[PDB]
């Protein structure tokens, strides 16, 4: 009701549990009067590879390609590929960025990892200095909404997988806090394929219900202690 | 003697520090008489997206697409896409898989995340049962050779980045251990771009020297305690 939300969504099947979670977020944030945009990466055939195709201008060093140096220069010159600048405009305008995905290998699907690698370039999301609490997306909120195959109990300190917060570190800390975001507590929807039809319904509703009051939430302290203890 | 090694390499520029690390690994392992294969993912234009193109012929469930179910059934029915099956043949023959990459957002570059997501499928790399210590690639060694932009000091427990071990978790534990690899100690080449000249010529030589005795190494204990503990 005076806020813009971007949902960066990474699932191939609109009928999936991820699809239901993205759709309930759109329904409830639209109901509240928020402005909502969804980047549906598979439907966009979003390019995940970091390549020299991402810079259209004269390179700074055409003899030895360095993706970080070339994209930083490209951002400043306005010569990055348009798919990257299209996503940067959505991020720049958003007050909250929700990432909706299934956990692949304790991380994001590669199509979403390529969104982070290509969209969050130096100059746009961070600079040196200008990272962690001084990152360039300061003032914005981010939230990971993850689904898993593993049950909640597998994702505890003494379960097989270790605590769920452990796999969050490179994403919440190394990526989102690095860029200046404040991080809202993650939404983790555990083992929906194993769960009953009513259980999956309960998890979709629980997310809808959380979104009713998302603007009242405060972010986590995105530190080593929150993630690991000690 | 006799041993086979697969190097999965993820850098765009053959003249890079990563390139030099890959090329010294080829040179030294070939000198020792080992069988060496290199999957040069950018040069291959390797597909990182997990999509229904990864299954050939008719889908187990063509109304509701589930990548993990479809690719498990496809592996069993020898109907995965040829780029995937080509890589699984390389991994199946290998005794040691070396991943050579620059760290992107505390993790692998998306093109390499896509190799993990699409080659390490259920039935090939893991199953019920057959994970962690009993993963299906048990008997094989895996090793991360990672370059960073951050310095070793930045990568300490109280440093801005946290201990390196913290970002290694989803890769060493959640991916390589999970599939049954014994994980050799990562090779972490901290902050090459800012180093001399020498120092660099030298981190290459620590790696070539390490590789002289790689078959004598014992695997790390791939535990939460190794990654996070004291
Ligand atoms: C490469 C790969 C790597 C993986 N790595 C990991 C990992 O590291 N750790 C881990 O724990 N897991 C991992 N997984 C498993 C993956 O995380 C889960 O399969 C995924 O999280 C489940 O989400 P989904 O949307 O695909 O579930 P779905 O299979 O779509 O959802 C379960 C069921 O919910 C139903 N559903 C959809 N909407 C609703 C609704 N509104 N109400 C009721 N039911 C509904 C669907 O019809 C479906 O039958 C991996 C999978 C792959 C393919
Ligand atoms: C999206 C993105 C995300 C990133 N995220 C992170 C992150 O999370 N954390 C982090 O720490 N860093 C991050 N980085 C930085 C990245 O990890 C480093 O830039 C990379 O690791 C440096 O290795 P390189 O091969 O690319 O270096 P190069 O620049 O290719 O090498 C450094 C220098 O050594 C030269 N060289 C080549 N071969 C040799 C040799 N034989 N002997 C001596 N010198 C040689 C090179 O040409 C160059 O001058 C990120 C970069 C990008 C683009
Ligand atoms: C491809 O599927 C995968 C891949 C990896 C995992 C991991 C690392 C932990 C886990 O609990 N589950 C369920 C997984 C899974 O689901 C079967
Ligand atoms: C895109 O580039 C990036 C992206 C991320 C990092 C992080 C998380 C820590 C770090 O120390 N450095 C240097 C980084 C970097 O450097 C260029
Ligand atoms: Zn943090
Ligand atoms: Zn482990």
């Amino acid at each position: 009701a005076g806020k813009k939300v971007l949902i960066v969504y990474a699932h191939q099947e609109p009928k999936s549990f991820n699809g239901s979670l993205k759709n309930v977020a759109v329904d409830e944030l639209s109901r509240q009067g928020c402005t909502v945009t969804v980047s549906d990466l598979y439907a966009m055939n979003f390019e995940p590879r970091a390549t020299d195709k991402d810079i259209t201008g004269t390179l700074s060093n055409p003899e030895v390609f360095n993706y970080g140096v070339e994209t930083h220069e490209a951002y400043k010159q306005r010569s990055l590929a348009s798919d990257i600048t299209d996503e940067q405009k959505k991020v720049r305008e958003a007050d909250l960025v929700i990432f909706q995905f299934p956990l692949y290998w304790f991380s994001v699907p590669a199509i979403l990892k390529g969104w982070m690698d290509r969209v969050l370039c130096q100059g746009f999301a961070f600079d040196i200095p200008g990272f962690y609490d001084s990152g360039l997306l300061q003032g914005k909120l981010a939230l990971l909404s993850v689904t898993t195959g593993g049950t909640a109990e597998m994702y505890t300190k003494t379960g097989v997988n270790g605590d769920s917060r452990y796999f969050l570190w490179p994403l919440q800390h190394g990526t989102l806090h690095f860029c200046g975001f404040k991080v809202l507590a993650p939404q983790i929807s555990f083992a929906p394929e194993i769960a009953s039809e009513e259980e999956r319904k309960g998890m979709v509703a629980a997310w809808s219900q959380r979104l009713q009051t998302i603007w009242k939430e405060e972010p986590i302290p995105c530190t080593a202690h929150w993630h690991f203890g000690q």
